[PDB]
């Protein structure tokens, strides 16, 4: 149900010179994960009774930054500033969810399909709609299910994720990577997660909750065995957190 926005051809060259760069930065500078953790904090948002919060750019307003879910993204949002001013042209929308789909793909991970035309909105969504990691099986339903609008399949492929980069006690207040090796886009976060606790690697409650729901669990059994699976289905949920609220039919 989507009908996406016809934009310039002005706009569509700068999507893709800004793909390329945004390559180029992301690799030298080593902050994939970073990137991956922006976009999805500013998609994560969304909330499909009201149709407030989503990926529209309000992730740089200083009252966004504020939460404390957003703990180190601030880092994120200046990084990019210099080059989203090459490219005045783009939506900070649209620059912060390209960054999100590049960060996959230089970690060697599927490619997921971008569309460009998100407007940036004036208003912050409210404090407290991201995920706790603290909680749960029901959590993550009311968050991804009746918030986004997701399903089950995707709450699952998303968590994987998790398969780049760490947390940090200064942060979260968790520390350490989910994998050995966190700047490789692969299915080895399912992998981990079954084969159980490890010094040195991290498992959060929220990703223990798939181990022990009857719909989830088959679907980690399923990446864990095939990383080809994980990668069409994370692109289809990537592609989806990234448009929520946007183009809807
Ligand atoms: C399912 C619920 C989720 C919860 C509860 C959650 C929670 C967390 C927490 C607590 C951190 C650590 C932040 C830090 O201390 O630096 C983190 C990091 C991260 N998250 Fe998740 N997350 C979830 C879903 C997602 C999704 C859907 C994505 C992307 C598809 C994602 C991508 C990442 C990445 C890449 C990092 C690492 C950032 C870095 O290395 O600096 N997370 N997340
Ligand atoms: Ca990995």
């Amino acid at each position: 149900g989507k009908s996406y926005p016809t934009v310039s051809a002005d706009y569509q060259k700068a999507v893709e010179k800004a793909k390329k760069k945004l390559r180029g930065f992301i690799a030298e500078k080593r902050c994939a994960p970073l990137m991956l953790r922006l976009a999805w904090h500013s998609a994560g948002t969304f909330d499909k009774g009201t149709k407030t919060g989503g990926p529209f750019g309000t992730i740089k307003h200083p009252a966004e930054l504020a939460h404390s879910a957003n703990n180190g993204l601030d880092i994120a949002v200046r990084l990019l500033e210099p080059l989203k001013a090459e490219f005045p042209i783009l939506s900070y929308a649209d620059f912060y969810q390209l960054a999100g789909v590049v960060a996959v793909e230089v970690t060697g991970g599927p490619e997921v399909p971008f569309h460009p035309g998100r407007e940036d909105k004036p208003e912050p969504p409210p404090e407290g709609r991201l995920p706790d990691a603290t909680k749960g099986s029901d959590h993550l339903r009311d968050v991804f299910g009746k918030a986004m609008g997701l399903t089950d399949q995707d709450i699952v492929a998303l968590s994987g994720g998790h398969t780049i980069g760490a947390a940090h006690k200064e942060r979260s207040g968790f520390e350490g990577p989910w994998t050995s090796n966190p700047l490789i886009f692969d299915n080895s976060y399912f992998t981990e997660l079954l084969s159980g606790e490890k010094e040195g690697l991290l498992q959060l409650p929220s990703d223990k909750a798939l181990l022990s729901d009857p719909v989830f669990r088959p679907l980690v059994d399923k990446y864990a065995a095939d990383e080809d699976a994980f990668f069409a289905d994370y692109a289809e949920a990537h592609q989806k957190l990234s448009e929520l609220g946007f183009a809807d039919a």
